[PDB]
């Protein structure tokens, strides 16, 4: 149900949330498996947003702090739900990167919302930046 980048993103952001001593794969985990990801569209557009790994690294570490079988969240759950609504809505049988992105923007208020607030960006300005380059 994934493109090929997508699952490199789940990939990342276990191995970060396992990097960082965390208890679960949560939506900040999420967030840096997309910017860390590098390639995919999500990476592209928050590279475009003025983000980049370090500077997301360095928030998660500042508001949660650093710590073997690791879950995902409810909430990073629901963010995976709902990067499948955002792909069918936008005519993609398969979930890209872009649409996990959506998905958490979507969500808008878990700790990679949280992050994101702290780093400078509008949930819903950057929303209609990411349609916008799917839209190019």
């Amino acid at each position: 149900r994934f493109t090929e980048r997508a699952p490199k993103v789940l990939a990342l952001a276990q191995e970060e949330a396992l990097r960082l001593g965390h208890n679960n794969i949560g939506t900040e985990h999420i967030l840096l498996g997309l910017v860390r990801e590098g390639e995919g569209i999500a990476a592209k557009a928050l590279q475009a947003l003025g983000l980049g790994s370090e500077k997301i690294q360095k928030e998660v570490e500042s508001l949660i702090g650093r710590g073997q079988t690791i879950h995902y969240t409810p909430r990073a759950k629901k963010v995976i739900e709902l990067s499948m609504d955002e792909a069918r809505k936008l005519g993609h049988s398969y979930v890209g990167t872009e649409h996990i992105l959506l998905g958490l923007i979507r969500e808008g208020e878990g700790v990679a919302a949280r992050v994101l607030n702290n780093l400078g960006v509008s949930l819903n300005k950057a929303r209609q930046q990411v349609l916008q380059l799917l839209g190019s």
